[PDB]
């Protein structure tokens, strides 16, 4: 009689059809049945990354139970879900024990996050009295309860994993009437499918299912403010992905046939040359998604190098704006900064919880000469595997990424002098686990006067704010291309000399008078320098 | 019957006309009414840094509900503001809530500044029938709610962000007619620009547009005294972040292009010589007040070095002399 007063009562909520309807996942919930009614140490948990489902599991079983469908032994036997929030503390505690042990096994216990039961109960845990349903995080378990291995001996890990999109769209068929009720709107199922599909490649930080039922519910909402177009449909749910994560300038809808039948192409509008380095990246990509790419391996593993001012960063930075349609959706560490042997410590981690969130950016490695060679190590299970470990002892997969590897060693090698360099630092075993090592050139004459068009379209969208077009004669955008000189510093030269001719007048002209908004200002060449 | 003993009531305040009237921000008050009627978890908390106008939502929103520009299911809802100063504990809360929970969603609730909260109201919460309103500062939230994340869950941080100059002069042509009426003066349109734009460039402590009405109000309180000039003007605002600030007599008026015209050489009268590095440094200020300059990326970052008693230090205090018009209002850490 004493659990009237400190616990609520999920089967007498049961009985009056106020639970949302679990579909699927018979896995679980046979699982469930199987440890739940075994002799001694009767007690299951729930375990899996958060969002996954969980309390829908012990409300799929109490709806399994009402309706009946379980075995002989476990018909008719109430889920009183306890609390210790609610809850002369040890003489409550006891009274609330002796109340369960009381019965004859009547009652199924239900503490939901029992990671706060360590802040007398261990006894009547191994003999098998009180039966015992719970749900953690998988890394607050690690963290309270695998610290005190009296307990955990005494439990049943029960993993939950992550379904697919295709089980997910059989959960969003069977939540549809629910929301249609709430909110007085019509929902259509040709949204439904992209909700969940459009879902995946976009927000990328929570879990599955939870992440693709929001967007429902406020598209439902968005509409309701609208009929303050009686149905919603796949535009909504787009206008939503796009005023949250900011990510409707960032590649309007993308991902098809079209846009990867044109790639070599579409990427040379950001970088110059080069193309035999690019008609490898942009076959890492296509080939994995044929679906012909190894299944145990990341996608694409490949280490390019060369003379420095080449464009080997901007490379890298340019493959990650149309997957992503950002710049800075990715895993940008400098191994610059690791000359002795114990940072290792801070990437296994600063590596391990960016990717686990979601686990689809690429990764850079910025200039790995400078590493001593231990944090090779670290990086050898990375390839050909996929996976390393951390504190939490889970395993981190790396099996769909697109790892890079930037360089500079030899820097004017002239076929093997920069190629038999490489074999020096590294060891053989660390070389054979690489895709095709990639080799830039440096820059042609001809090749250059189209960065100078770049670096000036760059500088009229800085000057979008004054409204301020300035207008360049051809005279003078050859005329700074011979200043681009040298091959030995590259392109990144000409990056000083558009701020040494343009910025420096410019800048003194803007803030004195005479440069206005609206206005045109014209360079022209003086027969030395760039006037106004 | 009990929320007549310990609250007061917003809506019957605003039946009299007795609030001041909210002018701008149509994207916020959608959003709060978009929040707080969809099904469960419907309670939202205004989060901004302070002064920028969190209370003056609620207060336009109870406007517009007695107004009646709302949807259907939020007509006719009145806001009790609720205490946790004036409010045995147990059960004076339990009878709050009883009372809340005893009618039919008709009531909306507002605790203000409910980081006191912390020190029963969870599960009714979370299932969605006692509809509540807040407004915390930015920094007290993540010090008294984000320690304790079994709260912060059943929220929705609706972010407010501070406007820019040419919202707050339409928010000063808005809010001219009520300071005309307490103080029996007039208050001239043209002194109503310069008291937004001169509070930018001086007194960069506090954030927006609360910042800009306590000059209008101080300099009707100035002119109250001399008429104890029927009018205020651009100058008794000048005279007010003189006196306050001590700026006046730095720089009387500062901007200008006849000032930046003249920069290579007036910063000569106090540093001498070293001519090809006061070109450069009176550049980064001539294109970042053109407009020319990268959106993002500080307006210059340049290192001057050399060797010792030659001027690098006396060069980096007069540079911050024209644009401040003292000497000790920069960041000067010694690493």
């Amino acid at each position: 009689q004493a659990l009237q007063k400190y616990s609520t009562d999920l089967t007498a909520r049961a009985r009056e059809g106020k639970l949302d309807p679990v579909i699927g996942r018979d896995n679980e919930i046979r699982r469930v049945v199987q440890v739940l009614s075994r002799r001694t140490k009767n007690n299951p948990v729930l375990i899996g990354e958060p969002g996954v489902g969980k309390t829908a599991i012990v409300e799929g079983l109490a709806q399994r139970i009402v309706a009946g469908d379980v075995p002989e032994s476990l018909r008719d036997k109430t889920i009183v879900a306890l609390d210790l929030g609610s809850m002369e503390f040890e003489e409550r505690l006891k009274a609330v024990l002796d109340d369960i042990k009381n019965s004859a096994g009547q009652i199924i216990t239900f503490i939901d996050e029992l990671h706060t039961i360590v802040g007398m109960i261990k006894p009547m845990l191994a003999r098998g009295e009180l039966r015992l349903v719970g749900a953690t995080t998988l890394d607050e378990y690690r963290k309270h309860i695998e610290k005190d291995a009296a307990l955990e001996r005494r439990f049943q890990q029960v993993y939950v994993g992550e379904p697919s999109v295709e089980d997910t769209i059989g959960i969003l068929r069977g939540l549809k009437d629910r929301y249609e009720v709430h909110h007085g709107v019509r929902i259509t199922d040709s949204a439904l499918v992209a909700a969940a599909t459009l879902s995946d490649r976009y927000i990328t930080a929570r879990f599955l299912p939870d992440k693709a039922i929001d967007l429902v519910d406020e598209a439902a909402s968005r509409l309701r403010m609208e009929i303050d177009k009686e149905e919603v449909g796949p535009d909504d749910i787009a206008d939503v992905v796009s005023a949250w994560t900011g990510i409707p300038a960032g590649r309007l809808l993308e991902g098809e046939t079209a846009k990867l039948l044109r790639m070599e192409d579409e990427l040379g509008k950001r970088v110059i040359g080069q193309k035999a380095a690019v008609t490898a990246v942009s076959d890492a990509v296509r080939r994995s998604r044929a679906g012909v790419s190894d299944p145990n391996r990341p996608t694409g593993a490949f280490m390019f190098l060369g003379p420095t001012g080449v464009g080997k960063t901007e490379l890298a930075k340019a493959l990650a704006d149309f997957l992503f349609d950002d710049e800075r959706a990715m895993v940008r560490i400098d191994m610059s900064e690791y000359g002795e042997k114990h940072t290792v410590a801070r990437l296994i981690g600063q590596l391990t919880e960016a990717v686990r969130r979601r686990p689809y950016t690429v990764v850079l490695f910025d200039e790995i000469e400078k590493a001593h060679p231990d944090v090779f190590d670290v990086l050898l299970q990375v390839l050909d595997e996929g996976r390393l470990t951390d504190g939490h002892g889970r395993t981190v997969d790396f099996r769909n990424t697109i790892l890079i590897l930037t360089s500079n060693l030899g820097s004017g090698g002239s076929a093997e002098q920069v190629l038999a360099a490489v074999r020096a630092t590294f060891k053989p075993e660390f070389i054979n686990r690489l895709d095709d090592v990639l080799i830039f050139e440096g820059l042609n004459p001809e090749e250059l006067v189209r960065i100078v068009d770049i670096q000036l379209a760059q500088l009229g969208k800085r000057l979008a704010q004054r409204r301020l077009q300035l207008q360049v004669s051809l005279p003078a955008k050859r005329w700074l291309a011979q200043r681009g000189f040298d091959p030995v510093y590259g392109a990144r030269p000409l990056r000083r000399l558009v701020q040494q001719a343009i910025g420096d007048q410019l800048a003194k002209m803007l803030l004195a008078g005479q440069v206005h908004d609206g206005d045109t200002v014209p360079v022209n060449v003086s027969p030395d320098a760039d006037s106004l």
